[PDB]
């Protein structure tokens, strides 16, 4: 039978967080730790825009934030190739499959802004895929996502500049659908059997049913308890995703746990209701699901007075709920599943119990029988 993969998002941290103690200095050690925990897939940023401009250039990147522990809290320098192929080879050696995505990290020359048409964006990914195929590593790639949380302007400013009227998260608007469709057609002229998609965080999962998005081979949907019911949890806590100031986190310290423990069942029901709803939509549309950003709080970190226990509780619930539906082919336990989140990474048995459940969950027959689109991803698991 085909087994789902237990996946973790290593985003742009795999390449960037390699200063002393940053977490990803020794890829063999962290990939051994990852396998020991039972994960067998990773979602990473491929930096296609940088590879397509100059693959061996040492690029100076501007930070996205200084309040979070993903990637760099200040300026940093990266060289994408051969580092990507090196990293992919270490994955292959350990039978870890890799999903590619991008957050289109801003270098000082902001090269991603040039990708202002779906054809340009596709040409850029066609280049990165050929760089991977040069070292015979394409079979290690599980899927290709053209943009994290499409079409948010933080990640896709090259799109948001041209179509300011679509707005954050509205992937289902006509301009977005058209762009996505044209880009994926260009991809399939070269890689017809590779699963392609764009990943979304928009909370109204019923849009998958209301619009023609059949051109997506899978759905990678980000789901957090904290964002449910119009972001009720965070409105209560006082968290606004501030990227450079500490005040939002101070509210997380003061209120997050309190707000949750006041009525854990209520929060848990918001989470599981969304997960079940997503599975329903996926089953109707006959598409496999992957979730790499989940399941409790969106932002968290090792910090004084931040406890991980209640967050792990929500992650465990999310994981087990998703896995049981049969619609997920790739399931993450959380978006803190890496060596820089000591509080999340450390309890090896907690991971092993969940990855065991994920990897032994049977898939729905809507995916395994008479489904050529789904078979593109299933054959790679």
């Amino acid at each position: 039978e085909i087994s789902p993969r237990a996946i973790t998002m290593w985003d742009f941290s795999w390449l960037e967080r390699r200063w002393p103690g940053a977490g990803y200095e020794d890829w063999d050690q962290v990939l051994d730790e990852l396998s020991e925990r039972g994960y067998n897939a990773i979602r990473i940023d491929a930096y296609p825009h940088l590879i397509a401009e100059n693959p061996m250039k040492k690029w100076l990147l501007k930070e996205v934030w200084n309040q979070q522990d993903w990637g760099s809290p200040d300026m940093n320098e990266v060289q994408v190739q051969p580092n990507l192929n090196l990293f992919l080879s270490k994955c292959k050696e350990r039978d870890i499959k890799v999903g590619l995505s991008s957050w289109y990290r801003l270098d000082v020359d902001e090269v991603c802004l040039k990708l202002d048409t779906p054809e340009k964006l596709a040409d850029c990914w066609l280049t990165i895929l050929r760089s991977i195929e040069e070292d015979g590593l394409l079979d290690t790639i599980l899927y290709v996502d053209l943009c994290n949380e499409w079409p948010g302007d933080s990640w896709a400013p090259f799109f948001a500049k041209t179509y300011p009227n679509v707005g954050w998260g509205n992937w289902y608007k006509e301009e977005s659908l058209r762009w996505m469709k044209t880009s994926l057609e260009k991809m399939r002229q070269v890689y017809p059997d590779m699963p392609f998609l764009y990943s979304f965080d928009h909370g109204d999962v019923k849009k998958y049913e209301e619009v023609d998005c059949s051109f997506l081979d899978l759905y990678e949907h980000h789901i957090w308890m904290a964002q449910q019911n119009g972001g009720e949890f965070y409105k209560l806590v006082g968290y606004g995703y501030n990227r450079f100031l500490p005040d939002d986190y101070k509210n997380v310290v003061k209120n997050a746990e309190r707000v949750y423990r006041e009525r854990p069942g209520y929060w848990q029901k918001l989470l599981t209701d969304k997960i079940e709803l997503m599975a329903s939509v996926a089953r109707k549309n006959r598409r496999p699901l992957v979730t790499t950003e989940c399941w409790g709080l969106v932002d968290y970190k090792d910090w004084p007075l931040l406890k991980w226990d209640w967050v792990k509780d929500l992650c465990e619930l999310g994981t087990i709920t998703a896995a049981r539906t049969g619609m997920w082919v790739g399931v993450a336990t959380s978006n803190f599943c890496g060596p820089q989140f000591a509080g999340m990474w450390r309890d090896v048995e907690w991971h092993k119990r969940l990855t065991s459940i994920i990897r032994s969950s049977p898939l729905d027959e809507s995916l395994t029988k008479n489904n050529e689109v789904a078979a593109k991803l299933l054959k790679r698991l």
